[PDB]
């Protein structure tokens, strides 16, 4: 059936790797319940096998069994919402740019050297967002039931708050409680435990890049 490349952890080629938009697909076929095939690719040692269906080494990769490969994991998750429908997880576009600053605002605080520069304001600024967001709308981003903007956000939130704790002992403030509420939920599901990098690997991912 259907088969997905995605990366491997790095020094570990045989094992999963922490790419959230790599997650984001993983999470979408196992919470649709649809069968896969993962191939991990070692993204500092690609396999020519991989280059000649992803000759930009872009990963991850979908396969939908229509003969080729495609990119892009939000074209991706649309595809897979396209020919598996049921459970659905389409998100109403006036939700669909909920949480859409997190990553960013977490990846210049995560990099920044200079504590006055307002990146830690910035990443509270988009926290309290989502924050306002849940405690109108959730428990998950469209209410009760979970879809596509949750399974993009969980991967994302997930390195924020591993890889924050670990490079700056900083934690999403306490006082967050339904983004904290929202967290616990999305990554205690199996679907999520089953796609997530070890925490290890995950910093590893991050070390050189922090540095
Ligand atoms: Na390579």
């Amino acid at each position: 059936g259907v088969e997905v490349c995605v990366k491997a952890a790095v020094g570990h080629p045989d094992t999963l790797g922490d790419c959230p938009f790599s997650q984001r697909v993983l999470l979408t076929l196992e919470e649709k319940k649809v069968p896969y095939e993962m191939k991990l690719i070692d993204v500092q040692n690609k396999p020519d096998w991989f280059l000649k269906i992803s000759p930009e080494g872009k990963v991850p990769v979908f396969n939908g069994g229509d003969g080729k490969w495609i990119p892009d994991s939000d074209v991706i998750t649309q595809v897979i919402e396209e020919k598996y429908p049921t459970p659905s997880l389409v998100t109403p576009p006036e939700y669909a740019s909920v949480g859409s600053k997190i990553f960013s605002c977490f990846t210049t605080f995560l990099k920044s050297k200079d504590p006055n520069d307002g990146s830690e304001k910035a990443l509270l600024t988009e926290l309290q967002a989502l924050e306002e967001h849940l405690k109108a709308h959730g428990p998950f981003i469209n209410g009760q039931n979970i879809s596509a903007a949750d399974l993009s956000l969980a991967p994302k939130l997930y390195h924020l708050q591993v890889a924050l704790e670990h490079f700056k002992g900083w934690k999403i403030p306490e006082d967050l409680t339904n983004v904290h509420a929202y967290t616990e939920a999305l990554f205690s599901r199996e679907s999520f435990i089953k796609t997530k990098a070890a925490k290890e690997h995950l910093i590893a991912g991050w070390a050189p890049k922090v540095n």
